[PDB]
Formats: C-alpha cells, structure tokens, sequence
C-alpha cells in the first residue's frame, strides 16, 4: 500500500509535469506511468489544459510516490497526483489524453488500473486514439 501526502501548487507545465511545492522545496513532479503528448505535437496543448485544470482546480492536492524511485535522472519526483481524491495520471489515459508509458518494475503499482483507462480510452477511439 502507497500513501498520498500533502502538496502544494506552484505552477502547471505541460501534460505530465507539475511544479508542487513538497516539504518546503519547490519540485517539478512527472506523472508516473503515463506520457502525454509534448506541448507543440497534436493533443498536447489539451493535455496541458487538462491536468493544469485538473489541478489548480482541486482544494486537495496530494502526491504518492511509488515503491521503487521517487526522483529520475533529471532531478523530477515521479509521483502519482490526486485533485480532490481523482488521480490525474489515471484521467488522463481514461480521455485518451496520454497513453500508458515508462512502465518499471520498481514503480508500477497502478499498471493495472491505468491500462483499464486506456482500453476504455482505445475502445471509444478518443484523441490520442481517435
Ligand atoms: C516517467 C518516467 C520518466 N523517466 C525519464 C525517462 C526519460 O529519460 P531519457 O530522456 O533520459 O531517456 C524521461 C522522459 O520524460 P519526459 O516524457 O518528460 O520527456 O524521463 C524516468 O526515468 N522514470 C519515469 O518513471
Ligand atoms: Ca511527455
């Protein structure tokens, strides 16, 4: 069992990175599991929309790092985010908006889940799969 903890909204980036401010420090998070596209291929500015409305929309931000890394090369928290108790990761994939990517055994909890999204995401052919 992971556990959400407390974070704070700095400022959005793109699709699959946020700026939270966590312990004190400000940190770019990056969505475990998934990539959205960037900012300047199709879906991206969406994708971007989405999760910085996901978020800053929230009266709850939570962050919940997974069993294996909790930060990749580039200094970045790899985390699953939640807005009031939804995951964003997890919406994400579910509107066709990222696909499910970056998939290590340290640090794979929500697989499952997440591929569950993306089937129904496929099924309906939306955005990414449309
Ligand atoms: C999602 C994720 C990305 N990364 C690294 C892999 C890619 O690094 P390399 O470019 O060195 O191969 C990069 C992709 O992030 P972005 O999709 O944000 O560009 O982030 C991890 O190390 N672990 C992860 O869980
Ligand atoms: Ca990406």
């Amino acid at each position: 069992k992971l556990h959400k903890e407390p974070a704070t909204l700095i400022k959005a980036i793109d699709g699959d990175t946020e700026k939270l401010m966590y312990k004190g420090q400000p940190m770019t998070f990056r969505l475990l599991l998934v990539d959205t596209p960037e900012f300047n291929e199709k879906y991206g500015p969406e994708a971007s929309a989405f999760t910085k409305k996901m978020v800053e929309n929230a009266k709850k931000k939570e962050v919940e790092f997974d069993k294996g890394q909790r930060t990749d090369k580039y200094g970045r928290g790899l985390a699953y985010i939640y807005a009031d108790g939804k995951m964003v990761n997890e919406a994400l994939v579910r509107q066709g908006l990222a696909k499910v990517a970056y998939v290590y055994k340290g640090n794979n909890t929500h697989e499952q889940l997440l591929r569950k999204a993306e089937a129904q995401a496929k099924k309906e052919k939306l955005n990414i799969w449309s």
